[PDB]
């Protein structure tokens, strides 16, 4: 009915956000990676550069965790499932 | 008689609402889940993220309670029975 | 004679109404129940949700009183007896 | 006599209702089917999607039970016989 | 009778939804396709880009499965048959 | 007698439905036609756009079959004859 | 008779409206409350925020008067009695 | 009925706003905190940095009052209850 | 119906993006070309300057592949078809 | 009867869509035209700029085909006739 | 609703400006102070160095009036209140 | 009936606008105030800063007229009464 | 004889109407009452809300005159006596 | 008889419309009033704002003519008398 | 309605521009004035320094025409009226 | 009947559009006026600035034709009459 | 004899019809009157609104001819005499 | 007899439709007129704007043919005569 | 309807772009002119300075072709017509 | 929803600033260190060179406090958490 | 749309660079030429003075290759075309 | 959608940075190389001149490592992939 397309609408929008967030993550990923290379001097950038991301605790570093970066996008649809 | 289809009509509409509400719940579910992941920083979102839902007291968190989310849809028809 | 089928007619119609009213009650029952769940926020809906029904005084809440809801239909035929 | 057409009238109306209910069932059937496809995410819809229908207990799912959906219409006339 | 146009009404609406969903799928299809081309960098988008769609399990990728995208619209009327 | 106007009544109503269905068909016809033009991209819409209508099997496409669309209205009265 | 279900119908609809109005009031209530918190700067919002509601004179502020907000729903059925 | 999903809709939207406001608060929180650290020189920033927030009177400083920042989000749903 | 303009809307927006991306590609194209000429010294820029673009693998060089640059815009509408 | 205004309603809505689509076409027309002038550099835009529109195959270019653009609006009512 | 976050947005931006202006004032403050010390020779710089600031009339000298400099930032939020 | 919630709907929306306008006024108020302070140099800003607002004639200056700014919000509901 | 049941028939029907009218009055009563509360703004509704009912002259307001509303039903049987 | 409740029905419905129209007028009234205040700039809105309403000739401005706005509702029942 | 805040939005933005332009004029004013003083040598700067501004013909010199500079800001709102 | 409020609805909406268009015209009016003043250099803007508006032929310039701008709003209601 | 009550019966029924027709006329009268007021725009409604009624030729307008409306009821009994 | 009011009923309903259609025509009339003015650019709208209406062939343009628009309403009653 | 303001919106935006492009052209025009005067040495700048602009082929030189520069703005609205 | 990417946006920007500040700190760090080595003569530079940084009180010396310099970057994300 | 001015912006900037590079080339050209004349002694300067410029291989000597120097500027726009 | 061009934007900017950094590296490369040749005396410059670059540890010497210098640019896009 009307109801159905609602879900499509919501899902569509929702999925949209997910992609955006991930892509945003991608964007950051570029930045993060660049920084370390750019400025070797400060190890911290590197430290940030490589890390795991716990959601709350950690600062996600896209480059550091390949899985994380990839994970979000694929994850997101799973999240959609959730 | 006329009467019968009335029930069908009512039931149909009523059931319709239930699905909608649940789906709406689903929609929120997506949002809720996303938020926590999106913003690790604020634990509250997470706090909201995971909780039980009492109907009145609690704010339902779809993701937090899988059972809750699922529960509503199946519940609803039961509610129809009620 | 003619007279007899009159009673059948009347009774039939009358019974018809009873079922309708009850069913209507059922329909409301669905609505009422849904509302409380739907909107936890307003306790009043819940308050309405659970109550006894005096005929005059009370607002009947089908869900609140299982007996009431059931009662009407069975009652109605009794009423027919009355 | 007069009496005869009464039965025709009643039967006609009665049959009418049956068709309506079934058709209504058909209508729901469309909705139900659509929902699952539409929203894969919530398994419940699927769960509802496939089930048997006991009259009282179960929520009938037209698509799930082909026999059920078909059954009602043909059944109804049988019911008329009843 | 009245009943007939009901089916037409329902069917009409129902069919309407189907088209909408499919079209929505089309809309997503455009987005999905674009994304991969747009951002080569993240393979995931591509991964999403090409996949089969199980209804529940999979995330449907319109572009990936031509059949899927087409399938829904034609399917939908079949669904109407269902 | 009374009987006669009954037929008129029935016929009138019945004819009414027929017109409605056809008109409904007309309404769909507009939609169907529009869709294909509107969205060239999905051939399916076009595919639907042009087809024969078997009653059961086919999805009727008003625009595709001029005869079909016209057919129903004129047919309907014939149906009345039937 | 017919008459009876009429009352049920009317009452049902009428009650429906009442709930809607109240709920609407609830909706506003959320808005009203939010505004004051949101914008501390303008005291007026606060002023509106807290007030009594005379029906005609006053602008009802749900949050300001808890009793008012609650009052309407329960009141409404009383109104039904009226 | 229709009415129910209305509440869901309203609530959903309303809740949405709350999250936004809080998040906005979060955003400011980041800014506020940064400023003080960034510019030690002007104590005022610090002064702003730490304070209580009365709603009207005070300028809320997220960092200064941890409780405040957290409070809003959780509060908001409570507000929803209100 | 409503549905139709939806497609137009989506298509319009979608097409819009495509043009933007291509144009963006154009913009880059200008930059890329300029760089090589500007800085002969670093062959890499030239190397980048001329290449094929695989979507994922390659870095697209607009100038290097005339076809690629042109391709996207025309392609995009095709993509719209897809 | 009721039936008649139905057609008016449908027709009205349907016609509404047509105008919208055409107007949308107009809107695109403005964009399309502008682009070519704006960016001479990319011939493709021009190429798109001038073309015939087959419905499926071609990308319609309003400016390129004056007839096409005009055609749709006038056509649409004809389509209404269809 | 939407409306609420608007205020947050506006307020956020507005507050942002205030801080900027003040900070700018701070920046000038540094310059102003430096100048006098730097160039003792020209008393005017000193004269400028110390003064009250009327908004219109006076040239504000941050260093001269400690209160003024501080005043703006704290003032600004008050201004926000205004 | 239906009618009632219409008023609620209208009123709700209407009230919504009023708040928005006022808030907008608030937003401007912030800007206006800031400007004068920011740029003492141009008296005009100040001139604008302080003035009465006739509706048509005058340019309203929120800060200049406290009453005006406040007035609108409270006024608006009165306007609602009107 | 035959004659007697005639009176019963007539009386029964007649009484039926009376109840209906009164109930109808009741229905209006609900509406009328609701309106005033619903829309405080227009005093007229209130004005209508409270009034006496002359039969011809006045518009009866059930809520305004309790006696009137009650009066009709009891009156009606008296009317039957008349 | 049957006839009587017919009048009640008609009157009820008819009265319903009147209220609706008036209320609608009220709704417009809010809009109209708002506009002038909102946009002082265009005197026309004001011009519209204040005017008499001839039924045919004039555009009714609720706010401009208090009597008019009020008039309709009270008038309507008179109209009912008519 | 929605419409109203549109005007506010537009007006707000529009007014914003006006202020900006004027302020820009102010900025130029500073520059212009400075130049003449700075470089006495070239009379032209002075010549530019003092002049009337026709809109098209003349180059506006803020300092030269006090009225002009002031005029724009106040004018602008008038322009808003226009 | 139902029919009446339909006209009100339509008229209301229709009138709404008119105001919007006019207001939009107003908005443009502001822009148009500003441009000429802003950029004296290009006479064309001025040329556009002052002109008559034929509906089709001319580009309407609100400022140029006072009558035109005013005309639309008042006209619109006349148009409503049409 | 039997014969007498026949006349009473016939007369009673006949009179009944007359009242109904007149009342129906009354009902239309309400509608007719409303329409003109409701839609000033179309003079035709007004034209219809005021007219004489020849029986065959004219369309009776109750409101237009007070005498006509009244006339029918009183007339009817006269007609009974006829 | 019964028969008579039947005609009244039918006529009443039938007339009702006519008015509706005409009014609908009126509604379209508003739209049609608006469009041309709104969008001068597309002559087609104008072309549609002015035309004769053959019933089948032509698309009726209310504004274009004053007579047509008026004609329908008055015509309709004539049609009733037919 | 809604549709109309859409065109206004689109047109408004579209026109906006045109002005921008032209103005941009104006901006370039200033630059281009300046360059030649500034650097007599390189004839190329002059060569660029004076030329015709074919859209694709030529590089437009505003100063060189007065008509071109002017042309765009006026043209643009024509383009709007297109 | 929209909301989510907002946080990403804000966070992204916010994080960006943090890095910048830290990096800026790094830049200063280089300068500070260099100075002392460069100019042994003035101990003050050295004194500045080595110190703790309280935020307000102290002048941070990156080199002096290794922890401080490092601290900011890592801290910043923590700050983000804050 | 927005998109268009983007191209203008990009193109404008891009073109800007080209001119700059060429001009820079011009600047070098002056230097290069001067050097040879200035220092006859070192033939190398002369050798550099006259040469062809391959982009990568050669060091461009503006004076040596007149065509080269000129070429870049004109070329650049061509490059823009590219 | 919007989202797509975001990536393009980000990527474009990001890529821009990479080129800049590399080019910067190129610039340094020139300096570094020059220094050693310029000042043979200090071997350190030479030592710096030739080295490997670890990112953190080493100071990159463009000339020393040809691969490094080249590597960055090509690498960067790879980094983009990352």
């Amino acid at each position: 009915s009307v109801t159905v397309p609602n879900d499509d609408w919501t899902l569509s929008s929702l999925s949209e956000t997910f992609d955006d967030g991930t892509q945003t993550l991608q964007g950051e990923l570029t930045l993060a990676l660049d920084k370390l290379a750019k400025n070797p001097s400060n190890p911290q950038l590197l430290a940030e550069y490589q890390s795991k991301l716990s959601e709350y605790t950690l600062y996600r570093n896209a480059q550091s965790n390949t899985v994380k970066v990839i994970k979000d996008v694929d994850a997101a649809i799973i999240q959609n499932f959730r």
